[PDB]
């Protein structure tokens, strides 16, 4: 039997956001949620922009963030959606890179991070 709480609520998450969004005005979108109780939702498009010579120049596909109550004190759940153009086998490879990086971005706004990878992993090594 334990209750009572009171106090002011804070949230970065919401706070980094409307920083975000200036940038990514439309790249990336999110579903605000009154901070209650709720995950946010975030979308994003990433292309990997390395392959311009060889084949199979198509592949795309939409990454999506959840972020929990928790957060920051939690990490959010990296998904992707729509995994075009990748292999599963590729596709593994980000949810494990991106899957750390959120957690050695706890505490302080990380959302940005993550997205960053996203894109530097799309992309590689020229080999021909």
């Amino acid at each position: 039997g334990s209750s009572g709480s009171s106090g002011e609520e804070d949230w970065v998450l919401p706070s980094e956001v409307e920083v975000l969004e200036s940038i990514y005005l439309d790249e990336l979108q999110v579903i605000k949620g009154n901070g209650r109780t709720s995950p946010w939702e975030i979308y994003i498009t990433l292309h990997p922009a390395t392959a311009e010579d060889q084949d199979s120049q198509y592949v795309c596909f939409t990454l999506v963030l959840q972020v929990p109550a928790e957060y920051p004190h939690e990490v959010p759940q990296i998904s992707i959606r729509n995994p075009r153009g990748l292999s599963d086998e590729q596709i593994h490879t980000i949810l494990q890179v991106l899957g750390h990086v959120a957690k050695a971005g706890l505490g302080t706004a990380m959302l940005y991070e993550l997205i960053e990878k996203g894109k530097e992993i799309l992309s590689g090594p020229s080999s021909g």
